[PDB]
């Protein structure tokens, strides 16, 4: 299986997040107030999402980055984010660490390629 992991932190601790994998929902985390690393795996290789889905008063979102097969792919290296409040709305940009509002961080398939190398 694929080895995937989360390194994210809530800004008050009720947020909760969710690795999405091809759409499916692989695993769900309360967070802390400190950064922290959270493990799962799964055989699917689709399109990975970190999700954060209880957005209220005081709860926010910050992902640092994820760990795919022992690979950082940086939250801020994203070009696709639909949570972060920028240009006064959700998801107003990409590259960004934050989701404010409910919503995601894309971080690519599984399975990436480069001149036939898949990584
Ligand atoms: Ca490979």
């Amino acid at each position: 299986s694929n080895s995937i992991t989360v390194r994210a932190r809530g800004v008050n601790g009720q947020e909760s997040v969710s690795l999405q994998v091809g759409g499916t929902t692989v695993q769900t985390w309360t967070l802390t107030t400190a950064m922290q690393d959270y493990t799962a795996s799964t055989s699917l290789t689709g399109e990975i999402r970190v999700a954060f889905t209880n957005d209220a008063t005081g709860r926010d979102v910050q992902v640092d980055y994820i760990v795919v097969n022992g690979q950082t792919r940086q939250a801020e290296n994203q070009s696709v984010n639909t949570g972060v409040w920028a240009n006064n709305q959700c998801g107003g940009s990409g590259n960004s660490e934050w989701l404010h509002c409910n919503g995601y961080i894309s971080f690519g398939n599984v399975s990436l390629e480069h001149h036939h190398h898949h990584h």
